[PDB]
C-alpha cells in the first residue's frame, strides 16, 4: 500500500483468501469490513497517527482522547471472488462540529470498475469516561494537512441512504438469534470487541433462506455502546419491505440495553 | 506464492494485518492456523486438486470421497509482529495405510530463521456416510508425483510431541466455557465449521491470567467429529503440569466428544 501522489489519500491491493469467502465463493461483507479497517490503519501508519484503531496524536493520548465510529455504511455492487485482486482507496475529511468522516472506494484491479463504496462517521470521546467532547482547534489542525480541503464524498447524492435516520425495532421481532458472545478472536490488540463482530452479529438473525437466495447490497449500522468482553448479545431483525429490506437491533441479553441499530438491503440473486 | 524449483513443495509470503494480532501485537495462533490452511489451498490449486479444503481429484469426487484432518500439531518459537513478513513452506507425503501428512515450516522473511513448524494427519472418508475407507492404488498414484519420495519431516525424531496419544479429560474440569456456537463467519464456502474455529474454542477455557503472562508454544488437537452449524459446544480444560493443559470439546447437551487436545505455554 501507499499514499497517492497528492498525499491526500491511501491505496492498497488485497488478494482474496480461501477462508475469506462465503457460499457464493466470493468475499463475505465481514471480510470487506476487515479490509476497510486494515487500509484505514495503514493510512494512519503512513502519516504518523496511532495504529490501534483510534488514530490519535500525542496530544490526544496525553488527554486520554480517542476517535470512535458512530456509523458505518457499506454498499457493494460486486463481491470479489477468491483469488481476485481488489484495490481500496481511502481518505478522511473533517465535518466540523458534527465530527469526522472516513470514505472508501473498492475497485476490481483488472477492470478498474467501482465494485463498492463505504463511508463512516466518527466522534471524539474520552476513553475512560466515554463522554463525547468537541475537538479543539490545536488537535484538529494536526489532521487537516492530511485531508482534501474541497469536499470529496464517496456518497455525493443530497438525500442519500448513508445519512438516513434509523428507527428502533419494536418487540416482538420477526426473527432473533440469542445468547451471542465474543470469543478472543473477536477482540483487537487492546481487548475491545472489533467493530466487524457487530456486523456478523446483526446478520446472524437474517433467515438462511434470504442468505441463500439474495445478496447483501447495502448495510448501515449505528454504534451506540460497546459490548464488553463478558457481555452477551441478542440479535433482532424485522422485514420492512425483487428487493428485501430489514430493520436490525442488537441489545444486551439481560436488561435489553441497546448497543447497535441498523438496516440492510438485499437483492434477489 | 509458488511451487519450489523441484515442484515438490509450495512457498508463500504473508504480511501480518492489524486485525490479525492479539494483545502482544503479534499474530494470534488462529491467524497462523488460517495462514497454514491458506498456503495448503494454494498448493492444491497450483497442481490441479480441489480448493474446497478436501484436496480431491475427479475420481474421488465421482465416489463422494474427501480428505479430512485427524490431527493438527503446531509449535511456534516466535509469533510474527504486525507488519512483519512471514514465509511459509508446505509439502505433503503419503503414510500408506495410516493415512497422509501435510507439513509446514514458518520463517521470518528478513532473517531466514525458523519461527515455527506444523504437521497434520489426514484420513480419507466418504463425505455422506462419514465412513473411513482405504485409499485405492489408482487414487493415491495421482498424488505421489507431487510428494517427495524420501521422508521429509517437519518433526523427524522417533516418538516426538506430534505423535503422542492424548487422554480423555475426566469430570469435573478445572475450567470451562459453555454454550459456544458458530456464527456464519466460522463457516467455509461449503457451510462446514472451519477447522480453525475448534482451535479458538479449545483456547476459550484457558484462564485469562495464563494468556496475559504466558505465550502458547505448542498445541496438538485431535479431530473426532464435526460440530454442525446448529450445534452448541462446551470447552473444558484441566492443568496437567511452563504450564500444560488437557482439553476437551463436547456437545453442550449429551456430552458427545468432538475434539481433544493439549497445550504447552511458556512464561513471558
Ligand atoms: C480510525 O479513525 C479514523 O479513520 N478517523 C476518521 C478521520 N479522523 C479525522 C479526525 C480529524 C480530522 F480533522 C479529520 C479526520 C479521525 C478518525
Ligand atoms: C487439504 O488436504 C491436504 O492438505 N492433504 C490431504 C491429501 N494428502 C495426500 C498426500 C499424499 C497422498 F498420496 C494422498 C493424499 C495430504 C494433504
Amino acid at each position: 500500500g501507499s499514499l497517492t501522489e497528492d498525499g491526500l489519500s491511501y491505496k492498497e491491493k488485497f488478494v482474496v483468501r480461501s477462508y475469506e469467502v462465503g457460499s457464493n465463493k466470493t468475499a463475505t461483507v465481514e471480510t470487506i469490513a476487515n479490509l476497510l479497517q486494515e487500509v484505514g490503519c495503514n493510512h494512519a501508519q503512513s502519516v504518523g497517527f496511532s495504529t490501534d484503531g483510534f488514530a490519535t496524536t500525542t496530544t490526544m493520548r496525553k488527554l486520554h482522547l480517542i476517535w470512535v465510529t458512530a456509523r458505518m455504511h457499506i454498499e457493494i455492487y460486486k463481491y470479489p471472488a477468491w483469488g481476485d485482486v481488489v484495490e481500496i482507496e481511502t481518505w478522511c475529511q473533517s465535518e466540523g462540529r458534527i465530527g469526522t468522516r472516513r470514505d472508501w472506494i473498492l475497485k476490481d484491479s483488472v477492470t478498474g470498475e467501482v465494485t463498492g463504496r463505504a463511508t463512516s462517521k466518527w466522534v471524539m470521546m474520552n476513553q475512560d469516561t466515554r463522554r463525547l467532547q468537541k475537538v479543539s482547534d490545536d488537535v484538529r489542525d494536526e489532521y487537516l494537512v492530511f485531508c482534501p480541503q474541497e469536499p470529496r464524498l464517496a456518497f455525493p447524492e443530497e438525500n442519500n441512504r448513508s445519512l438516513k435516520k434509523i428507527p428502533k425495532l419494536e418487540d416482538p421481532a420477526q426473527y432473533s438469534m440469542i445468547g451471542l458472545k465474543p470469543r478472543r478472536a473477536d477482540l483487537d490488540m487492546n481487548q475491545h470487541v472489533n467493530n466487524v463482530t457487530y456486523i456478523g452479529w446483526v446478520l446472524e438473525s437474517i433467515p438462511q433462506e434470504i442468505v441463500d437466495t439474495h445478496e447483501l447490497q447495502v448495510i448501515t449500522l449505528d454504534y451506540r455502546r460497546e459490548c464488553q468482553q463478558d457481555d452477551v448479545v441478542d440479535s433482532l431483525t424485522t422485514t420492512t419491505s425483487n428487493d428485501s429490506q430489514f430493520l436490525h437491533l442488537l441489545r444486551l441479553s439481560g436488561d435489553g440495553q441497546e448497543i447497535n441499530r441498523g438496516t440492510t438491503l438485499w437483492r434477489k440473486k
